């Protein structure tokens, strides 16, 4: 149900944006369909004067686009910077508040500037909270170099949590997707959840060629789920 | 320096480089005579069916110059052989590199490799401790680099360096892999230096860092009095 979708998808922006994000703030902005009504939130109380002094640094070069169209002020991120809240979406995310994120290319920015910031809130409709076990709902993506890739994805093959899994170069129009940081992402699949969740981030991090991964462990202190029903459930850290 | 290159490069080719091998080719100045001799080699027909891969474009395009048959780093493939220089080697023959920009690719290659061969003439052999001649390079992301570098102070064994933004021809250089490199500098050796390794590749906006763990397995130093130290690790 689209437009059913896209109104749950609303809701939940417009709550963080109303519920956590102040005037004189610095805000770092998510990337995707969810946080494209958080842009719209931002700019319209921006104009009406009920926010004031809100600059935003942004996830991805998608995300810096819409936001100057819309008249957002932007940042950028310096060692004066930090961020008083991110919002962003995510791709799944369980009752601890751990992330699968990235399938729209963004997961690098994304992480370092979540990490960034003293409040990270996930925005989600209630298809993306997953109560039986990450990563067996579509692509858990890790970013990697463009030379050598193959040669990495084996090498990640062994990793012992993934020595199971599918994968796929990210492809988009017949061209392997290129990322803003210049990179390639591969899309490890899974038929049964993600074994040993904080030691496989370690162990896919600590490979060379690897830039980043889409798991976001430890890192959600509030999340916004959308249920089809009316309702907003609220997750805390 | 040069005449000490060319032999320690011509050595470490004509002693290890076999026909039928597919070789790692390094960068830089030593390295530039390791290409020029394999040239020599396979031209002469002394050497054959020995193809390469480049670790930099720069020695890429040497390379493809000079008619050496190259290949990509492909799902199984071996590297029989990487030679490289190195800008420190200590001896346990680990090593800092990357202070022509290449670390990375360089840190792939060889860690893809059977053997790595570390090239270099005596100002490289460091025998009072690691990190102090010069650069220590980090690869890390050009959005929002300055952050990354704040993260990096946090990591105890480096929160009191030195380090500066790499520059070339007066702009931030940009690597073969499109990111940046931060350098940090010591006046003590790195200390707890494998946990200072896992620090820095674990940091988010951290791709790789020229710090290089035993990983070398032969290293051929070349002397003022024109000899030749080889120092080789079963290990």
């Amino acid at each position: 149900h689209h437009h059913h979708m896209d109104s749950l998808k609303k809701i939940v922006a417009y709550k963080a944006v109303d519920e956590y994000v102040q005037s004189n703030m610095t805000i770092g902005l998510g990337t995707g369909s969810t946080v494209f009504y958080v842009l719209e939130r931002i700019d319209n109380l921006l104009k009406s004067g009920k926010l004031k002094d809100v600059v935003c640094i942004p996830t991805s070069i998608d995300t810096e686009l819409k936001a100057r169209k819309l008249g957002i002020p932007l940042t950028t991120l310096e060692k004066h910077s930090n961020i008083d809240i991110t919002i962003d979406g995510t791709d799944e995310i369980d009752l601890n508040l751990n992330l699968i994120k990235g399938r729209g290319g963004a997961l690098v920015r994304e992480k370092l500037v979540a990490s960034s910031s003293s409040l990270l809130i996930i925005i989600g409709d209630e298809s993306k909270l997953c109560t039986n076990g990450l990563g067996m709902t579509g692509a858990v993506p890790i970013e990697i170099l463009t030379f050598g890739y193959e040669k990495i994805i084996e090498n990640l093959l062994k990793i012992y949590t993934l020595k199971g899994c599918t994968y796929k170069i990210r492809k988009r129009n017949g061209e392997i997707f290129i990322t803003d940081n210049k990179n390639y992402i591969v899309d490890f699949f899974f038929t049964e959840p993600i074994q040993d969740l904080l030691e496989t981030c370690t162990r896919i991090k600590m490979t060379t060629g690897v830039v980043d991964h889409g798991i976001f462990v430890n890192m959600t202190n509030v999340a916004l789920i959308s249920k089809h029903d009316g309702t907003v459930l609220t997750l805390n850290k």
